[PDB]
């Protein structure tokens, strides 16, 4: 019963168990599962998330066909998941013409011109991050990066998307911060996908109605009271053609809070762990920042893009830690791409974590070597093997904003502080075996003032 | 032979002559021909440009279906014309997926953010226009508007699209101005459409190879030597997906020189004729400009959009003089829209001039009444009866730039000069019976200094 698909197609893979499929192999998580399957089976393999067949591909030509060439026609939507409730209008969750409509209505929001207008706002809380770090640096005590970076990442969101100016580390009782931090169920949905329609008619949603109703009623207070923020850029858009609905506008805001707060703060903790365990990379980066920005000059939009070694450090960290881990597209038609037939309903998956650490494409893939992305070596990197933001029409729409936000934080922090490991700094860093790419133990480092 | 199409469909219209069709009725031009056909036949009618059937529509619901609803699927391209040569890659001439590709690659070029960056450049030559007008104002002599406005409109193009700073009125020998002013055949093509492929294989083009080869070799001098100009915004775009080709990039530049130089200068001459023949409209506009910009303050992007009466004067002039005169779409499939069958190959036409002067939609349509577009009355205007920039996915892509350019010129001119008619001022203004909406005799007015 649906477990003989890859058997008939002649595709290798682990033998699935009834009902469960291959989900028991997730005990070490999927990044360790994708690496093992990439070795035992080769270029392609197939497993089952319960009854859902998943076809993994690693050929760069075939990846380009799925992500770019046959996107609008075949591989348009991602794996369906629920219950979402009213959040079906989210751009990352929307499907077919509904997504292509929202992707068009939100594309001008992420241009370089709008991002350059957001830099003064993002740089404002970079100084707040330094002041909070200095209070932890002048008092000798190891700092938890996920708490000090999460406070910064939240500060950027509340202003760049709603204009609410809060010091999350010093103002927790503000209704916005208290609700945006709210903010076993999912492995059950993986094995019980026939219970998603039950939770939808029961009005259960993966987001608590506490936060959504607050954000829905907080946005209408901001909309009816009213710039440079994502909210105003979406209000001006509603003034495919059919304009952004009121409910759709709030659904996109919540998606921007999830990614911006948790991706930006988690990658910064990964970067600072690599910079602390490699003092040579941190010193060379601090020398480039001081050369471009002397006398601790404030970073601007142009000065950030001028730093090449900073971009090399960010790109190398995203290679070791691609937080998305996997890229997925649902096959909607019986299509044959690159001489391989893919039936309808099969979930095509790209193991980004496994491809980023593949020794056949990277020399010493486990080492932190920023020289891979130097201007002399960046050309020999396949853009479909290294996909930290995906690829194609449905790649990360906030790639430029996320890169600009993290670099503005790293510049202002490395201008004032040098980071060194502690005795309790878990070296080497072990990744969590859950559903999010995060360190097992939180990263703790010693912050010293320059 | 192809002259019995509207006869079979039951569509009224003038009886066509063999070979010629109804082109002999163009002796008074098409705007007088569209008005007469709108009266004798009613809401729809059909005539023949030689052997080419042309179906005219005036119903606002059916116009929306052609221009917006059934654009990408049916009414996508305009009437084919030649010989164009390498200019087939022009966005206004491109067809089907080629146009939709160029429309996407050039859409971010015309955003409000890029236009706001062009205002300091456009406002620079507004002062040049005042200095040249003052030299003609201090010496009492009637000024020809088409020569003083054409000098300004050319000055805006050479800078906003290539960065070349020239005073066209004072520097005619510059290779750019001398070539951009270079810059019976077409009625023959209308009756002889089977000679277009002959001129294409003979390498004859509607543009002289003198200018095109110069512009093609002048752009490559500018490209290989290198901001804020249309050229750089297109160079950054090439750095549908498949990037702007080198030849395609030059073809779009020539199209921008045609529209920007000749539309902007011709509408300004129409506006100043209406302001001179209506001193009350000119005084009220000069009072609004002085109220927003006291002490002859320079106009900015925000201060231009703040002037409502200035927008009312511009919109009313474009009603009396829609320079495009007609909107045309080629019917590519046998489609039935709004209960009317339209065969394949028929040219659907929207008589913008006739609709703008239709007494059934406008009270006293021949009078210059800017109060029609007031904020209290602008709501009762159908956006598919008043189409000075077209409508739908293939409307005027430079609408915002053209409106901002003309208003910046009117503000800086009306800040320093008051315009009064002369004895040789042809009142009332008679339109030319040619192919371009221009006054028969050039508009001459008296310029006095404030
Ligand atoms: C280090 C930071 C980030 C990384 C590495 C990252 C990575 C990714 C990846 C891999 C995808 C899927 C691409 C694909 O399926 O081909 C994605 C999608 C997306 N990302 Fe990000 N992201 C980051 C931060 C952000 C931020 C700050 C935003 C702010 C709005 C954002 C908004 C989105 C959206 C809306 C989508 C879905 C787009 C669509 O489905 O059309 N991401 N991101
Ligand atoms: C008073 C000034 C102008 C007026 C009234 C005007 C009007 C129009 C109209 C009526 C159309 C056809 C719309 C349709 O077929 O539905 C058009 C097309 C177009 N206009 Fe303008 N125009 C003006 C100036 C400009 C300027 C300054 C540019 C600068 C680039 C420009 C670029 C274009 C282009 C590229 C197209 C064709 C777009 C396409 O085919 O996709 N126009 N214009
Ligand atoms: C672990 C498990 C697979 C059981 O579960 C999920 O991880 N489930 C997701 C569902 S679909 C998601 C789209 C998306 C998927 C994968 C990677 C990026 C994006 C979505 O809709 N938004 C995500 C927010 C935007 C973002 C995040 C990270 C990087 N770039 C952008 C995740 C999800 C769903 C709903 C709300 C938040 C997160
Ligand atoms: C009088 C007659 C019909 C025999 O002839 C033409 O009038 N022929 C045109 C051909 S198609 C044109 C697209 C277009 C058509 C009509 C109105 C606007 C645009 C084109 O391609 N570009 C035009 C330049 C952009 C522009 C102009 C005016 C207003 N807004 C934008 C005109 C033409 C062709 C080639 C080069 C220049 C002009």
């Amino acid at each position: 019963h649906s477990h003989g698909l890859f058997k008939k197609l002649g595709i290798p893979g682990p033998t699935p168990l009834p009902f469960l499929g291959n989900i028991l192999s997730y005990h070490k998580g999927f990044c360790m599962f994708d690496m093992e399957c990439h070795k035992k089976y080769g270029k392609v393999w197939g497993f089952y998330d319960g009854q859902q067949p998943v076809l993994a591909i690693t050929d760069p030509d075939m990846i380009k066909t799925v992500l770019v060439k046959e996107c609008y026609s075949v591989f348009t939507n991602r794996r369906p998941f629920g219950p979402v409730g009213f959040m079906k209008s989210a751009i990352s969750i929307a499907e077919d013409e509904e997504w292509k409509r929202l992707r068009s209505l939100l594309s001008p929001t992420f241009t370089s011109g709008k991002l350059k207008e957001m830099v003064p706002i993002i740089a404002q809380y970079g100084d707040v991050l330094v002041r909070n770090l200095r209070r932890e640096a002048e008092t000798g005590k190891p700092v938890t990066l996920k708490d000090v970076f999460g406070a910064y990442s939240m500060d950027v969101i509340t202003s760049t998307s709603f204009g609410v100016n809060i010091d999350s580390l010093n103002n927790p009782q503000d209704p916005f911060v208290e609700n945006t931090k709210k903010l076993p169920f999912f492995l059950s949905i993986t094995v019980f996908p026939f219970l998603i329609p039950i939770l939808e008619v029961l009005n259960i949603c993966v987001f608590p109605r506490e936060v959504t109703n607050f954000l829905r009623k907080s946005v209408k207070r901001m909309k009816e009271s009213r710039r440079v923020d994502f909210l105003q850029l979406m209000i001006d858009s509603q003034n495919s053609h059919k304009a952004l609905s009121d409910l759709e506008l709030v659904a996109q805001s919540i998606i921007f809070i999830f990614a911006g707060y948790e991706t930006t703060s988690s990658v910064l903790s990964f970067i600072m762990y690599e910079l602390a365990t490699h003092p040579d990379v941190q010193q060379k980066l601090q020398e480039e920042i001081d050369a471009v920005l002397p006398n601790k000059a404030p970073p601007t939009y142009d000065t950030v893009l001028q730093m090449e070694y900073l971009d090399m450090v960010v790109n190398e960290t995203l290679r070791l830690f691609p937080i998305a881990m996997r890229l997925e597209r649902v096959c909607k038609k019986d299509v044959e791409i690159n001489g391989m037939f893919i039936p309808k309903g099969v979930v095509v998956m790209i193991p980004s974590y496994a491809l980023h650490r593949d020794p056949k494409y990277w020399t010493e893939p486990e080492k932190f070597l920023p020289e891979r992305f130097s201007k002399k070596n960046k050309d020999n990197i396949d853009p479909y093997i290294y996909t930290p933001f995906g690829s194609g029409p449905r790649n990360c729409i906030g790639m430029r904003f996320a890169l600009m936000n993290m670099k503005l934080a790293l510049i202002r922090v490395l201008q004032n502080f040098s980071f060194k490991p502690c005795k309790e700094t878990q070296i080497p860093l072990k990744l969590s075996l859950g559903g999010l790419l995060q360190p097992e133990k939180p990263v703790v480092l010693k912050v010293e003032s320059r």
